[PDB]
DNA sequence: TTACATACAACCACGTATGTA
DNA sequence: TACATACGTGGTTGTATGTAA
């Protein structure tokens, strides 16, 4: 009978991702999923119910791999960090409820406060990154991997604003370029931006 | 045009706050000083008075953008920096393209359905498309940047760039003062086009 | 005729009550 | 319980109508 709750959480990410979750009607998302209303309305108080249930449990699956990719890597915590921003975007492309959550997050959702799911989720996910970006970059100043004079906290805004700006023009163009080719260049610039030039110093 | 020019900015700043999608015709007209037989007069429904309002900022954004750039203060390439300095200036002191930039990434959803913004949104990038390749090409035939330059990555770089920047200010709420990071991170960003060899073919 | 305000009719989505197995 | 169906309601929309420029 669980296999109703998790249809109806895919049924409406499908939902959530082809037309956005405000024009998304609670009945749109149980056609979808083949049931009615009020096998909704049994496992979800109402949308937002449905929303932050679904996509809770999306943003901790994403913290996950992005932890068990890190386990799982031999290397310094800088050169993980390399290996684990790349399979992020791998991820991206291949992970088909990864894509549909960051596509809805940046394009298919209204940031606003009578939304409070959606910045709840908004925050948790850049507390996420916020976390794992400012751990790597002490480990990475403990190795001389960066230089122990690096602008941190200008260091974390210039990541995860590097990061979102691929993401958002890849999702806004479209998926107009390769994903696959992009995001290393993208990457690698980054991450010798944060070695070597001068005003990522204090 | 004074009961129009008010109902659209009062759509402007509905559109802020409450996002579109939640924001009714009623809503606007009493944010405004009217009722909705004024909305209903001067625009065909939400998304004509969303088309209409945008249209006429984005020509704005885009005016603004060429205006300092004919005051050329100098080469090109150098006009460029600063055309994106003011751009980030703008986004601070004007609170109309402020809220434009606002509403077009965290309170609107781009999707089929929503005709008015996909055709915003591509609008806003063609813009922005048109700039930035205008200006690679006349950068490498003065050397300012490399002959052998990855002009079709450079403006897939330029754009996410200044998109993430702009969507991370807007995210974090404004977290950060970006009349000081921006600098930075267009300089960075001007500085990898000059000599990282990733952008490089 | 314009330039609105008000009135009217309709639906769409929602939440809940209820049937049912 | 785990749904489907039925019911009652409001909010939004679009249009019709009124009315003073
Ligand atoms: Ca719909
Ligand atoms: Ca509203
Ligand atoms: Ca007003
Ligand atoms: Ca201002
Ligand atoms: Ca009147
Ligand atoms: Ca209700
Ligand atoms: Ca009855
Ligand atoms: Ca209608």
């Amino acid at each position: 009978a669980l296999k109703t709750k998790e249809h109806l959480m895919l049924a409406a990410l499908e939902t959530f991702y082809r037309k956005g979750i405000a024009r998304t009607s609670l009945n749109e998302i149980a056609q979808a999923a083949g049931v009615t209303r009020g096998a909704l309305y049994w496992h979800f108080k109402n949308k937002e119910d449905l929303f932050d249930a679904l996509f809770q449990r999306i943003c901790d699956d994403i913290e996950n791999c992005i932890a068990q990719d890190a386990a799982d890597a031999e290397g310094g915590s800088w050169t993980v960090f390399r290996h684990t921003l790349l399979h992020f975007f791998e991820r991206l492309q291949s992970n088909d409820i990864h894509y549909k959550f960051h596509n809805i997050l940046f394009l298919k959702c209204e940031h606003t406060e009578q939304n409070a799911a959606v910045i709840a989720i908004a925050r948790k996910h850049q507390a996420i990154w916020r976390e794992k970006i400012t751990a790597v970059l002490t480990e990475a100043v403990e190795n001389q991997d960066l230089a122990d004079d690096l602008d941190k906290e200008t260091a974390v805004i210039f990541i995860k604003s590097t990061l979102d700006g691929l993401i958002w023009r890849w999702f806004s163009s479209g998926e107009s370029f390769d994903l696959g080719k992009t995001a290393p260049r993208i990457i690698g610039i980054m991450m010798d931006n944060l070695e070597n030039h001068p005003c990522l110093r204090r």
